[PDB]
DNA sequence: GCGATGCGGAAGAGAGTCCCCCACCCCCTTTTATAGCCCCCCTTC
């Protein structure tokens, strides 16, 4: 259970449900690089 | 009467898996020697 609450935690830690693609992991406010890493590797480094 | 605006729906992006003018050079022409090559007309039968 503890992975499963894991992912359920990330997922509705910030208030609002947050999806596992690049729209709900890299409207975070994780830095750039991070987000680079993931998806839009331009981009995000751009908007940076 | 006289304006003014937020939301739903549609659309759309965006990401993941040629013709002319201006130098410069060559050939036009003439002379001659050389000789192989080849076109053209003539001649043969």
């Amino acid at each position: 259970y503890r992975h499963l609450a894991l992912l359920c935690d990330t997922m509705t830690c910030r208030g609002h449900l947050m999806a596992i693609t690049r729209h709900g992991v890299n409207r975070q406010d994780t830095g750039p690089l991070m987000k680079c890493s993931f998806e839009e590797t331009v981009d995000v480094l751009m908007e940076a």
